[PDB]
């Protein structure tokens, strides 16, 4: 005797701005209505009950509020690990339904990887690193990557100016780094590609002999 | 002067959605502002100006709104037309502005057919790619699966097809050799694999479904790039 | 075994008109011809199959025929949303081809904005851009460029008032662009001088109206590489 | 030239806690040492680098040390956004490498719920669901089952009802699955019959709570496939 339809599936906004989610009850509509915050690997956390409690120890930006048959939460200023995916609940006497949920993500300088796929062993593939906010020539470029649930490990890196080239053993022969200073761009050229590939691959700009600025990498899957 | 911040930059959201996008006026403020509307590869088209005052020939479910600096743009029943990207504007007496733009972009979608090709970009002659293409809202197995690009400003060109239960593939003359299309059932996928790239395969490659000898569903499609 | 030869490959119409669309098919031929509509920037629509049959929610001033090797599209009552670029299908049990399409176009009185003047240059090279009115009187109203870069979000560039050519200008471009009007003509202009990358975007031409600019031209695109 | 070993793998800890985590360089040896910080489907972030210098925002919480060969990561006082897996990088003028990482978990309140029994199985087999729970009597309150499938939403399977076990079941699942409650042993039970691929999902058990659900295990993985 309930059902609940929610508006946004995703939104992307930046921090402190006001976020509004909805969820519509289309039948039976009381104000038996929760919202739960859910974080990438973990289960939900209860934000709200009774369609605009504030649950206990969460903080005061969140609010709920009902009107007719719409419920809506508020994120008023959003903060970084305010990006997570967002449910609504409502329950009757008999039964109890959960709206589709809305992701909210985030977003100077700022890196873009692209070229990732499924793609069939033995074949090659290219990957692009667009940088903006800062002119990549001038800095030392690194290619690390992630196979899934494993660790950081490094994989290329190109130097400013001259574009000497660094490898690490697992990839020397194979990956060849490269950069376009016309296009602001760097490349990664990957051969005889195989299962070890397989790996969210991350660009990041040099800087304090380490890696200030990352890219959120692009998913290689071989097979 | 004026300056306009826009929220979201982007939403997701399907057919019968109210949809909420704000502009803040973070200077001087009046009710000289406007909201438009953008589909790609078309110009800007006027949704609404002094800040709620409907513009001839555009739908009643578009309204705007104000409260202080917070103006707001309201879609009260998403409909499929409705996905571009927004732009409030504001004007003052010596200056003009706009916000940042939100993309209103289709969900994914439930039970409804949909299809969404990946996989394109840039790549030198001779270089390959693998084009992906998920169905939602059906089996794939069940049907016929197409690929079908346009060169930019050109025609559309049948490139390949496979078949259900069976898997026989046909193929375009222009790509015999190059390309091979497949299919992955468990993952209700199809794909494109495109080796020996030449300038002239550039261009948006759609993938759709067969229906009544022809092709009743069809993607966004996926843009490749071959350029020396 | 198939092969489509489509005509027009673009034609003029008005609203209300009878428009046809044929396609022969100069090898093999079955009833299994199929018509799709497609609108810039978006995918093809399916609108008949089987050379006669109505798709479902296609409205029915669309209609096909077939005559010997010759099938045709027919628009009873052209309509403004109809104006596009159609193509015909054909399938054998071996090969699928299309016709090479047709574009159906619109035509007077209509307010109407064209720019022209974009290509590619150096930077520190120059370009001059124009927009030439018709349907209304351009030293009426105030005239804006707006441009936008790939990928972005639209900047205003420059305004120029009615009947005194008043000119104003975003920062971005002080000192190097110069809105100007030639009214006796009906076209605005955008000179742009000392170009530097970040330039680069399709720059549209509007017209001023309801404090707002309620229409503009389809743009024109302008590239800034070394 | 260079190489790290980087421990604990991994450890568990409260907020509040002093926590260290260790990287030895086996080879070559410099200052040139960075540790970064890195939350679930998001990228690394730099927390210290040459060893010691705090990047620009990072809270005054974190710290790094030398002794020797060996590099350390301080966090004086674990705060909730703390946990997280970290990562120590070492460079030389040819080489990078990267510790194997230390995931740092959250340690559970006095109210745990812990489901297993999850497991693979073909279509039309069978599995039963445990959630253990502490810290509260069971007897007293509504508990619930709830699952979400591989990158879709929360779905509610079944309740069952404080002291006198009431069940209520989704359709989805009514006449194959069973909820049932052992309040002597502080343990739900969700009996799952009839087993079809749409049942593959983490399945979470959870706790009653101002008409809501406060309390909620890590969930149990089931996988349905032929
Ligand atoms: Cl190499
Ligand atoms: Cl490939
Ligand atoms: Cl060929
Ligand atoms: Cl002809
Ligand atoms: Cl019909
Ligand atoms: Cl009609
Ligand atoms: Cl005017
Ligand atoms: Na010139
Ligand atoms: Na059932």
């Amino acid at each position: 005797d309930i059902q609940m339809t929610q508006s946004p599936s995703s939104l992307s906004a930046s921090v402190g701005d006001r976020v509004t989610i909805t969820c519509r009850a289309s039948q039976s509509v009381s104000s038996a209505v929760a919202w739960y915050q859910q974080k990438p690997g973990k289960a939900p956390k209860l934000l709200i009950y009774s369609a605009s409690s504030l649950y206990s120890g969460v903080p005061s930006r969140f609010s709920g509020s009902r009107s007719g048959t719409d419920f809506t939460l508020t994120i008023s200023s959003l903060q970084p690990e305010d990006f997570a995916t967002y449910y609504c609940q409502q329950s009757s006497y008999s039964l109890i339904t959960f709206g589709q949920g809305t992701k909210v993500e985030i977003k100077e300088v700022q890196l873009v990887e692209s070229g990732g796929g499924l793609v069939q062993p033995g074949g090659s593939l290219r990957l692009s690193c667009a940088a903006s906010g800062f002119n990549l020539r001038s800095y030392y470029m690194h290619w690390v990557r992630q196979a899934p649930g494993k660790g950081l490990e490094w994989v290329a890196s190109i130097s400013p100016y001259y574009s000497y080239t660094y490898y690490a053993d697992s990839v020397k022969g194979r990956f060849t780094i490269s950069a376009d200073t016309s296009k602001n761009t760097a490349y990664l050229q990957m051969n005889s590609l195989r299962a070890e590939d397989t790996a969210v691959y991350y660009c990041a700009r040099h800087g304090y002999g380490a890696m200030d600025y990352w890219g959120q990498g692009t998913l290689v899957t071989v097979s």
